[PDB]
């Protein structure tokens, strides 16, 4: 059918379902599409950062948020051979609370769903792959979509995109990519914890043969992805999986009780270390991108979700503003790249140096160990640590948009 | 009055000189400005790079430019505490023509000239400062400039700013700044050579106090640039010249017979190393901006000239290419960005990467020497070399640019 | 035949010699043994810690063993390419005084024998080798030795095995042993010092071909140590002595003198750098080895000697608690260890560490020395200092063990 609308965001997930009830709150119609089922199809990380924390505390949504089902890790620990080689609590980098979160995204989700759904102007529709873009007038007038009931014409004022990595409305618009990062991969594989470990644990190890993290899986489990340079899971796995369990258990000999029962490499999940950042995130009248889809970032130190949310709260902050105004103009559209810009720059350019430290070469796999102690040791680091970790300045935002 | 051409270029400096020139034998219309009255007006540079020789000789220039003073350095050293850590000759890099070469910038651009000057539709104008941009229709039309004799009102379908770093033009059409780095200076005096030194050289030095940077000075002398931090340079006067005197004695006694004679801070001459990209050359149809008032960067490597001089030829195809096919509209002039991205956003990169080495913080001014040693013998580092010195592939233009 | 006693130490090394007299002024029954006619047989070493210093006044000796002769040596030197990159004065690691000694093992003790022998329950035989363990009634209760006259059967309820590394002891109990490391040799060789030098020196070279340590070899010449791989000093001898010494002279310019007499290798000496560590020291009543029987370690800052003498003088506390309390079992054995664990765990891995440096490989061999320097330059070195050349406090030992 033909439904009409203010705000018609692509994607549910922790970027738009925020944005989605941020500005279901502020009275606008507001209507949120995902083509998957629900928040539990597919696994998109658990582990958050103390920025998050500052974030929900902002919002006045921290106690709300802490009443469901999470983890707290209060540090993170670097070892080189399995000796320690850093250190670092969260809760020294600011005075208020910070500490990283198992928080599993589906939970999260529901939250934000639950607490968004009472508002009578927010609606959200599954199995909804938009199909199009109605540009008209030269404009994007609203979204050609298909619900699994019918074919859908939802007009909106302004089209958010937050399809994440994997994103169709990339190309819908002609969005140029002025950055495509791509260099090496994760192999995931959960295990029962040890008796000889904690649970809340975020550990990386550098070892002879592999370097190793080790995350608190959901439900008493250990989640550890092993790092590998793109391209060489396959020549793993033609090498032979003996060959693999060898390397791994002479490199970490506590997983051999759950190596015993590993025979094969279907197991491991390959997840591809993607980076992206769009050269203008809004260039037409009506449509604009935000979320992964525009800045998807690496999972080191977990900043990908907690820089999502942030750009979706500037995104509403901008929305609103234009709406009360009767400006929505594409200029006012940039406004949302112009806040953010800074902010994915310096997280985008750190996450390439920490990369950096990845390398599997020769002579640099065994100099990365040595050069790691050697950038922890050093002064600054702390500071670093705080734009890797924390926000200094909470985000401008209207008062409007805090929960009470 | 009233003066009409094709192609009009405001600067004449290396780059904009020859994009001056390979319009001028291709048959069009050029006009050139310049506020100052030569080429001798202002010190812009000395050290070219074997990326220069490749265009040259692409450009089958080499031998008329060769034929002029210059002076071959073949070699790149780098010291430790007066011990040398770094060699590289420049032959080994390609096996074409390589070398680095001191060539003023005054005698290039009188080559440059005297070779275009034979073309009756090429004209230069000096002392011609433009003032401001003659936007009409929608459409940059030409340039409103003064002349000392008389008010010029110059009609263009193309006008290419090249102002450089101190660019007028860069705010007449709004072009914004997507990168803006200034975070050393270099202090620059000339002084005689000693007998035990070479003077093709080309010399870096880490020293206890100061690191220091030895080029070949133009008439048997030797130019010496000491790197300072933003801001210290007026903090060194505040001290008193004896301290700076001592200090600079310490790191380098070979200095002495010059500071023997310097009482003052009136012989040094201040660089700011600033580094600038803009964020979109081509925003408006016939208008561009190319060459140092795009992408100036810092001098470490002397990648600058020879940058602006390959943006310079990849804009003198894209111009002659349209006015070929009669189509010089804003999409057309965005392909010399997109054709010259990689190597100027690379070659950035890799003088950020370069700069790091020059901290002088508390802890990191004692190890960064070694680091730099450490980064010099990596099996990759050749690689490296090759990325910062020389071109891969010769630049894609048309035939009729080859000179005969 | 017949002898009955309370402790025989099986060995009359500096760690077993120090708790032979240890024990003797606490009235108890001690024989030692020694399969050696003197103190002279074997070269164990001249060079000492601070660490000796801080136990010798912790036990009231200090004034005694200096009363001989030694050669105060104030510091640590390490050279790269014949410059200084590091420097380490003892005395300002801990407020008392600190200093390395050249000590020869023969005189020290023959200052405890001579010290021991005036308590008329002390016995010491030379030239008796032990044989066996007379282990009865499921524990030990001696040792079968053989006297050069006739065969002792010595019966006592300790036997404590001090034999080193070279133990054989280590395997008449079922000692397992838990780090067998050996990748470096060292080639000993001693020549008369230069006037240009100073004697009491602690210097190691990082060279080009060879790293080297030089040490105030006793009589005025100058010990030299060449660090080689495993299993290199066969290859070397075969590539032939003239290539060997033209390496060597290339790197030590100052060794011509000496290796102009030079014309064959029987005049080095090969010493395997070997670091053992006994699961257990203690496993059945009766029996124990401590010392470098027990934990031996690599030469590097001449630790082994006061590791030793340290884990004989917690032995001889708890043997006295034992006696005094009239409780010798095998738990109260296991304490020596429990209190001895961590110090000699902490300096084994110290070793390792700087062992890592000594790498020979291709590329390797050339960052370790500049590898050396930035480690030395970072804001916790002294800490490393502290835990590599003395204690930070004394051992924990009865005030009848200070001598008056
Ligand atoms: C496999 C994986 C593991 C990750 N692990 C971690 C981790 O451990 N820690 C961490 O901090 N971050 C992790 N991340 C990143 C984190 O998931 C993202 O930062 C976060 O999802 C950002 O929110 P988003 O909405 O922009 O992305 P997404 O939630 O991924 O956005 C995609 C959403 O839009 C929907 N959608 C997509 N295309 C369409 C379309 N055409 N029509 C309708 N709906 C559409 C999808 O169904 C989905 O709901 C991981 C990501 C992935 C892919
Ligand atoms: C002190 C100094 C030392 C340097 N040393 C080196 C070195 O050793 N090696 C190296 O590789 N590079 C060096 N450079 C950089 C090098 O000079 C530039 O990168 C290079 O000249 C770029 O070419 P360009 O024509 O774009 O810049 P420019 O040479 O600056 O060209 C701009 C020209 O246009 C003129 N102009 C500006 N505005 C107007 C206007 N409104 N109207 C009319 N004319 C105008 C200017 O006066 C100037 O003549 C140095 C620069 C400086 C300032
Ligand atoms: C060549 C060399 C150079 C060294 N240089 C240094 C140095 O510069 N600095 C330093 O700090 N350390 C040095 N050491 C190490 C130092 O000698 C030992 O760590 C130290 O002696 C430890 O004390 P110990 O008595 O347990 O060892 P040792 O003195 O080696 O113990 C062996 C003793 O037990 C006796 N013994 C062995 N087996 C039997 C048996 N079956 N029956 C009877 N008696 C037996 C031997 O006769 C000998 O007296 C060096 C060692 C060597 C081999
Ligand atoms: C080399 C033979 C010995 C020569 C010395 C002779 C006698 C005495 C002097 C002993 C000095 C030994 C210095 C050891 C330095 C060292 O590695 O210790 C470290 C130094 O601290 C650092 O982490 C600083 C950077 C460490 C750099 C790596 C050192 C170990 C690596 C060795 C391999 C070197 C060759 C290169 C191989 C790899 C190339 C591909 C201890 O660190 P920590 O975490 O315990 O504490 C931090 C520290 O206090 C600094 O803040
Ligand atoms: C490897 C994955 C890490 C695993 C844990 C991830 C999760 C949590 C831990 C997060 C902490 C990560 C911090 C690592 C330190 C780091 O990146 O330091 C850097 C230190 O400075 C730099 O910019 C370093 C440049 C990049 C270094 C690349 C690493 C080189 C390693 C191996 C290849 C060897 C080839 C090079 C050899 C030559 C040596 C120079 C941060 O730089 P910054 O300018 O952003 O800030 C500087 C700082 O404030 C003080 O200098
Ligand atoms: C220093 C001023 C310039 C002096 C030279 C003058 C003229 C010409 C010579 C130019 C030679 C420049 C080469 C310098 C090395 C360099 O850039 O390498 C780097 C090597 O890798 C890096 O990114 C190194 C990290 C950047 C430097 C960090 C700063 C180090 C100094 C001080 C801070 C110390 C704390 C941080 C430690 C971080 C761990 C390394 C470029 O990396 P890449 O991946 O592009 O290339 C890999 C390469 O093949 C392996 O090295």
């Amino acid at each position: 059918k033909e439904v009409q609308s203010d705000v018609c965001i692509v994607g549910a997930g922790p970027a738009g379902m925020l944005l989605g009830l941020l500005l279901a709150k502020q009275g606008l119609e507001v209507i949120v599409l995902e083509q998957n089922g629900d928040f539990h199809r597919e696994y998109r990380g658990e582990i958050t950062q103390p920025r998050f924390v500052q974030l929900m505390k902002q919002l006045n949504l921290l106690d709300y948020i802490e009443s469901n089902s999470h983890v707290k890790i209060p540090e993170v620990n670097v070892f080189h051979n399995n000796v320690k080689i850093m250190q670092l609590a969260f809760n020294t980098l600011i005075d208020e609370e910070s500490y990283c979160a198992r928080l599993t995204q589906p939970t999260l989700l529901s939250a934000l769903l639950d607490k968004a759904k009472k508002y009578p102007n927010f609606k959200l529709l599954f199995n909804t792959k938009v199909r199009d873009l109605l540009r008209e007038d030269g404009k994007v007038t609203g979204v050609y979509a298909v619900a699994k009931e019918g074919n859908l014409n939802i007009k909106s004022r302004v089209t958010v995109g937050v399809d994440g990595r994997n994103s169709t409305m990339e190309k819908l618009g002609n969005f140029e990519l002025e950055l495509d990062y791509y260099d090496n991969d994760l192999l995931w594989f959960s295990f029962e914890k040890p008796e000889s470990w904690d649970y809340n644990i975020y550990h990386f190890y550098f070892q002879k043969n592999y370097n190793y993290l080790f995350l608190p899986k959901l439900g008493g489990y250990i989640q550890c992805g092993i790092s590998l340079t793109k391209g060489e899971y396959q020549k793993i796995k033609k090498e032979g999986i003996e060959s693999f369990k060898e390397k791994i258990l002479e490199d970490m000999p506590i997983l051999k009780q759950h190596f015993d029962t590993v025979t094969d490499f279907k197991s491991f999940v390959q997840l591809l270390c993607r980076m992206r950042y769009i050269k203008d995130w809004a260039k037409e009248e009506g449509c604009m991108l935000i979320g992964d889809a525009a800045h998807c970032v690496t999972p080191w130190g977990a900043v990908g979700s907690t820089l999502a949310m942030g750009t979706a709260v500037i995104a509403a902050d901008v929305i609103y503003k234009g709406f009360k105004n009767n400006d929505l103009s594409l200029e006012t559209l940039k406004q949302v790249q112009s806040r953010r810009k800074e902010e994915v720059k310096m997280i985008q350019n750190l996450q390439l140096t920490i990369e950096k430290f990845l390398t599997r070469e020769p002579i640099k796999k065994e100099i990365a160990p040595l050069m790691f102690s050697i950038a922890t040791k050093m002064p600054d680091i702390t500071n670093l640590y705080k734009k890797l970790f924390t926000r200094e300045f909470p985000l401008d935002i209207d008062e409007s948009f805090i929960f009470h």
